[PDB]
């Protein structure tokens, strides 16, 4: 994508809600696949940072979070939005222990 | 946990739709918690192939795949999920985006 600068000069502009919302995410993921991680980190953690209850940019700093290499801190934000998110009933019973387990993984009982 | 026998046996006996999942999910986790990577692998395998739409089972597998070190996998799964089962109006929105970018996650534009 040569969407970079599209997205830059967009957020460089009055926007708000959704609108800006998608420019971050729209951004965050062109950097990512473009193989500029941390450029991608930036800017997804700028706009959870800015829209903290817009899912699907954690979603995608998730993604990021993968590449650089920080699975930990990805998959427990995966598992915090299914258990934040999630339609379906078994998973649903199980949210309490999705949400306890996600930051603890690396954990074992004696 | 000294569940494992516990399920074991449940598991050794008619068992059916919720209730045999619920069984092969409850081990799967003891055996994770217990830090007993490859058996939880193998039980909870054994739960999604048997019970292919119960996505607690995948969520836990997720998990485990995470503990042997199959990030890549883990994430993929989790993507798969949220994609599938999430409620919020964003991820929706993006639900062909994280379909697709799930199983490439490793790969970028030139």
């Amino acid at each position: 994508a040569q969407a970079v600068p599209y997205y830059e000069k967009a957020i460089a502009s009055g926007l708000q809600g959704k609108d800006l919302a998608e420019c971050y995410l729209g951004l965050g993921s062109t950097f990512r696949t473009l193989g500029e991680y941390r450029k991608a980190e930036a800017v997804l953690a700028n706009g959870v940072k800015q829209f903290p209850n817009h899912q699907a940019l954690r979603v995608f700093y998730a993604m990021v979070l993968y590449n650089l290499g920080r699975y930990e801190q990805g998959v427990e934000l995966l598992l915090k939005i299914i258990a934040e998110t999630s339609d379906d009933e078994t998973i649903q019973s199980y949210k309490q222990a999705i949400l306890f387990y996600a930051d603890k993984l690396d954990e074992t009982w004696k």
